[PDB]
Order: structure tokens, then sequence, then C-alpha cells
């Protein structure tokens, strides 16, 4: 079944690079500066406003900065939602799960995989925006005023040490789907497919890695090791949402906007 | 890194396991699954079979209950202090780092090693002449009844698995050396060790256990629910503490606990 790990390997590979607008390959080059395209820099309020003049980002409807940085993450999530849920349906098996368990497993998978993908696009200094072509410094998110600053910061320590595993986008394919197949998430009605899949999924990425990274000792239990990381930091973050919730009285958007970003 | 010296490994750990832990996975179960007249335990159940416990197994109610596992912990902090020094590499590890690798480690291998002298109905106590049944601890009155039970929700789960006492002796070693701890000075020379203990786990879970498909990612993913539960755990203690100023803890674990 060797040929078949590495088909089912190429066929994650192949759905990811569809579903994703800015893959890990693409963004590495826009970070490194490694065919001109240079992005717009945001380090500082001044060029904030100059970058969606320019850019034009998809975040200005409060009229804080901090703010609407913040709920412009909430609209990139929502969005990174949809590319993740399409991408399931691309996983040899979901499609035929129990319907219930398909919402289940997404509705409690999406924060850990937008995380891991999020890492793709950082870098110790800063993170690509707009699908690259914008640059927000880290000293700028981390300065942030009062809750926001400490709420942008646990992202970059987090991707920074993701990143020194150096994983490239085949190998996050398979380990995304891997995420996502997780039959402990409460309320699953039949967890035994669920496991079936993950193990096809487990052995493809264990072969993954051993022929893309034959010198990495041990990586893939490394990365499984990531898989309790993201647990602890998703949960850190949803404590982190209820402060800013109970604490600010200015997140005044639309009932229906609300409604959106309900989850 | 090869073969014989991983099967090596293994065997050094599980030899060094039998030395330092009394009560193996091994003795629990006979004791658990019975039908032996010789060993087998008596059954605490509510507060008369308590009383007439301690005249026969020489083992507030809740405060005793709390108390016992404090005292059986700072003996498996000493337990597993002991066999931490065996695992090739750590003693020469930074004398901090060593410190370190236990405050965060011990918590970790406790709930491991409960699960062995659990089943779905309760728990071996006095070095297994005992059995406290769940129901029973979960009734405790106010905090104590719920500090019992999440030990239970993992130890069913982890026993699943069907790990032995040799294959617990590595996945042991493995938590002890976690690079990962906060504070940690060096933590190459720990992440090469744990390296080795990995290829030694993954080989034994393969040898021991051929048609557990993924057994060794299955856990892995446990030291997640692992590190859940401790979380929950000091939270709880933490609580204990603002209530009850009628018990103080062992300095040891005192220590454990502080930041
Ligand atoms: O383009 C992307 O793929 C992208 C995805 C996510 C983020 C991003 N989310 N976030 C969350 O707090 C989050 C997470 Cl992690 C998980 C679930 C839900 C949320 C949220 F609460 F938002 F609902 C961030 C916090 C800090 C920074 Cl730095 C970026 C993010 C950004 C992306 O792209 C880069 C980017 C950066 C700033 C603004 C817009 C886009
Ligand atoms: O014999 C053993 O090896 C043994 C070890 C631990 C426990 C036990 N600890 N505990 C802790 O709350 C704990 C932990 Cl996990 C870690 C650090 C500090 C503490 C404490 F809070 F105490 F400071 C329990 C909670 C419920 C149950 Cl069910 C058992 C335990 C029991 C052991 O043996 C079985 C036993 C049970 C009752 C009394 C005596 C012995």
């Amino acid at each position: 079944e060797s040929a078949d790990l590495r088909a089912l390997a190429k066929h994650l590979y192949d759905s990811y690079i569809k579903s994703f607008p800015l893959t890990k390959a693409k963004a590495r080059a826009i970070l490194t500066g490694k065919t001109d395209k240079s992005p717009f820099v945001i380090y500082d309020m001044n060029s904030l406003m100059m970058g969606e003049d320019k850019i034009k980002f998809k975040h200005i409807t409060s009229k804080e900065v901090a703010i609407r940085i913040f709920q412009g993450c909430q609209f990139r999530s929502v969005e990174a939602v949809q590319e993740i849920t399409e991408y399931a349906k691309s996983i040899p098996g979901f499609v035929n799960l129990d319907l219930n368990d398909q919402v289940t497993l997404l509705k409690y998978g999406v924060h850990e995989i937008i995380y891991t993908m999020l890492a793709s696009l950082m870098n110790k200094d800063g993170v690509l925006i707009s699908e690259g072509q914008g640059f927000m410094t880290r000293e700028f998110l981390k300065s942030l005023r009062k809750p926001f600053g400490d709420f942008m910061e646990p992202k970059f320590e987090f991707a920074v040490k993701f990143n020194a595993l150096e994983l490239d986008d085949s190998d996050l394919a398979i380990f995304i789907a891997v995420i996502i197949l997780s039959g402990d998430r409460p309320g699953l009605l039949n967890v035994k497919p669920i496991e079936d899949i993950q193990d096809n999924l487990l052995q493809a990425l264990e072969l993954q890695l051993k022929l893309n990274h034959p010198e990495s000792s041990q990586l893939f239990a490394k990365l499984l090791q990531k898989m309790t990381d993201l647990r602890q930091i998703v949960t850190e973050h949803v404590q982190l949402l209820q402060v800013i919730k109970k604490t600010e009285t200015d997140m005044s958007l639309h009932p229906l906007l609300q409604e959106i970003y309900k989850d």
C-alpha cells in the first residue's frame, strides 16, 4: 500500500493548492524577498491609513485602530472557515460520514487549522495580509493597546516555534486532514469511521515526512506533539475572546454582522 | 538509533521501572480481575466500610481521603525521581534542568500511572490491599467529589490502549524528557535524549502490539489529554486552598506547584 499512501498524499496536496489562496511556498518567497511584487508594509498608524487607501484591505466598515484590526482578523477567519470546509470534502471518506459528524468535526477543527495555517503567513517580524500583498509588522500588532496587543503576540510565538519544523505545503496538506478527522470531538455519533480515516492519513503523513525530510529525526512524533500545543492555545484563545466581550463596550457591530461572526 | 540498540534501551528502561515502582500494572490487573483468593482487596464503598478498612488494611472523611492521596503522591514523586535518574543521559544534564523536567513531569506521570490502578468502577489503594469505589469518591462533599472523577474519565480512555508495563516504561521516559518545559536552559541535549526514547517507543509498540495500527500516534495524542487534565487539576487545587485552611501540602508538592 506504499503507492496508496503516496496517491493519498498527492490527492490531498493537489486539493490543498486549489483550496487556499496563498500557499506556504508562495508566502515564503514574499517574506524572504526571493519576482518583484514588493508588499505594502504596515508598521504604524499612518501607514495603516495609507494602506487601506492603496491596497483597499477588506476591513473598513468602531473608529479605533486596535478594534478595526481585531475585527479584521475575524473577517479573514470566517473566509478561512469556508476554505477549510471546501478542502475537507476532498479528504477521501469525509463526505460519506454522517452529516452531523461532518459539521461537528469542522466546528471543533477550524480553530486549530487556522492557527496552523496562519504560521505559513508569519515570520518573527510580521504577517502577510491580503493574499500576500501587504505585510503587517509584529511590533505594530504587539503594541496595540489594552488587551489587543497581548491578543496578537501569542499567535507569533506559536508560529515561530511551529515554523522551525520547516514543513512544506505537501506536508501541511496531510497534517490539516489529520486534525479534521479527530475522533475525540464532543458529540460525535459514529467515531469508528472517523478514526479509520485518520489512521490512513497518519500512515500517509508518516511516509510523507520520511521521504520529504529523511534527515529530520522523529519529525512525525514532533509534529504530533504540536497537535498538543494547538489544543492548549485554542483554549487560551477562546478565554481571551471572552474577556474582550465582557470588558469592551466599543464592539458595536450590526446584529446581522454579529450573527455572521457568532462562531 | 539501530534496532539492537533500541531493543537494549527498551529492556534497560523496563528493568529499571520494575526496580523503581513497587505496584506494577501487571500486578494491579491481577488484583483487579480477581479469581484469586490470595490477592483480594477489601472494598471501600461508604463511610462504614472506610471505618472497617482502617482496622483491616491499615490504610472529616473527605479531608482524610484527600490527605491520603497527597501522601501517596509524595511517594510517587520519590519513585519517579528514582526512575528518572536511570534514564541514560538524564543525570548528565544541567542540574537546574533536571529539577525543571521533574517539576513539570511528575504530575503527567502520576496520572498515567494511576490509570494502571483503575477500572471503570474504582481504584486500588494501599499497595493493592484495598479498592475504593468510583461512586464513593465521586460523592465526596463540596469540591473534593469533583476532584477525583476526571482521573477516572482519563483512565478509562487510556486503558483502552492496553499498554503493558514494558510499554509504559518508555512512555514515562518520553514524558520526562520534554524539551518544551518552561525555563529549560539547554533544550538540545534533552531533545536528543527524547529522540532516542521516541525511536525506542515506536519500535517497542510495533513489536509488542503488531495488530494495533498507529498505536504510536494514538499514544502521543494521549500526552495531549494529560496536559489538559494537569491544568484542570492545579486549577481545582487552587480553589481548595482558598476554602480549606484545615489542610496543608507536603513541602515537596508545595515546591512543585510554585508557578
Ligand atoms: O489569511 C489567513 O489565512 C489568516 C487567517 C487567520 C488570521 C488571524 N486569525 N486570528 C485569530 O485571532 C483567530 C485565529 Cl488564530 C483562529 C480562529 C479565529 C480567530 C479570530 F479571532 F480572528 F476569529 C489572528 C490573530 C492575530 C493575527 Cl496577526 C492574525 C490572525 C489572519 C490571517 O491573515 C493575516 C491577517 C492578519 C491581520 C488581519 C487580517 C489578516
Ligand atoms: O498509589 C499511587 O501511586 C497513587 C498516586 C496518586 C493518587 C492520587 N493523587 N490524587 C491527586 O489529587 C494528586 C495528584 Cl493526581 C497529583 C499530585 C498531587 C495530588 C494531590 F491532590 F493529592 F495532592 C488523586 C485524586 C484522586 C484519586 Cl482517586 C487518586 C489520586 C492515588 C494513588 O493511589 C490510589 C489512592 C487513592 C486514594 C487514597 C490513597 C491512594
